[PDB]
């Protein structure tokens, strides 16, 4: 068993650091191509990840009321949306410069972030089969990653909380006949694939950040602590890959709006229903 992230996917920042140094960055690089995960410890400050985490915690309840609560493939890892209030916005989680700085080098400079979302991973939960997020856009084609996931734990994330199980090197991965309708590897492909390049699961502190290429085979796990497991989700794209606006308050629009760090948005004279 892990108990940290692996070194060979890890580089270690602190929140003052704005830009990694050019050798940090083609590391960086270096890393998302080859193993298709990367982790990022110490970027995000205690006093943000602490009022996301009360923020989703306390939406919880509204969450799991709702007639049908909505679940990734499986019992207990619930879809939830983190707050779009004004107060719960912060321009180092939505704008970080370290994340863009990769995702502008991966993707090109006119790259923009199309979602704010969340996992909520619950006491109880079972196991995902192991998918990819965003799929490849041809059957049996090789190309270049087109979105980065960036993954926020708001908590702690060990092994028996549920740490998400990653597949490194898999995201270049796309014979015929691998993916359904649904994203999940078909098993064939999923034994080859492990007799060659196993999948792992490590302990990830909160504070981190982990970026990965959004086809980056993995799944998710049983939560086996007493606690929800708060996981907020952005996605950067290219330009040209179509996806609906996240829809933001008005109040947000001065700073998100005109930054070189793109935001597919779109600004909103209320407040912003971020639940239903
Ligand atoms: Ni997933």
């Amino acid at each position: 068993a892990l108990a940290a992230p692996p070194g060979e996917l890890t580089l270690a920042l602190t929140p003052d650091d704005k830009t990694l140094d050019p050798a940090s960055l083609d590391r960086a690089l270096a890393i998302l191509a080859e193993h298709g995960i990367l982790v990022l410890t110490g970027m995000l400050r205690t006093r943000l990840t602490d009022q996301l985490r009360t923020a989703m915690l306390d939406d919880l309840p509204e969450v799991l009321r709702q007639q049908d609560v909505p679940t990734n493939f499986v019992p207990g890892h619930v879809q939830q949306d983190p707050p779009v209030r004004e107060s719960l916005l912060f321009p180092d989680v939505l704008l970080n410069p370290v994340v863009y700085q990769i995702t502008h080098a991966v993707l090109g400079a006119d790259a923009r972030n199309a979602v704010y979302s969340g996992n909520m991973n619950l006491p109880g939960s079972h196991e995902q089969p192991v998918h990819l997020d965003e799929p490849h856009l041809w059957p049996g084609i090789s190309h270049p990653p087109y979105c980065l996931c960036v993954d926020v734990p708001l908590i702690d994330f060990t092994l028996e909380n549920g740490s998400t199980e990653y597949w490194p090197g898999s995201h270049v991965l796309n014979p015929d006949e691998c993916y359904d309708e649904r994203g999940c590897v078909l098993p064939a492909e999923l034994e080859r694939r492990r007799a060659v390049a196993p999948p792992v699961r490590f302990p990830i502190p909160v504070g981190s950040v982990v970026i990965r290429d959004g086809r980056l085979w993995h799944r998710g796990v049983p939560n086996l602590s007493a606690a929800p497991r708060p996981l907020l989700a952005m996605t950067h794209y290219t330009e040209w890959f179509d996806m609906p606006p996240i829809q933001l308050p008005d109040t947000v629009k001065s700073w998100v709006d005109g930054s070189d760090r793109h935001t597919h948005a779109h600004f909103v004279a209320g407040d912003v229903d971020h639940l239903t």
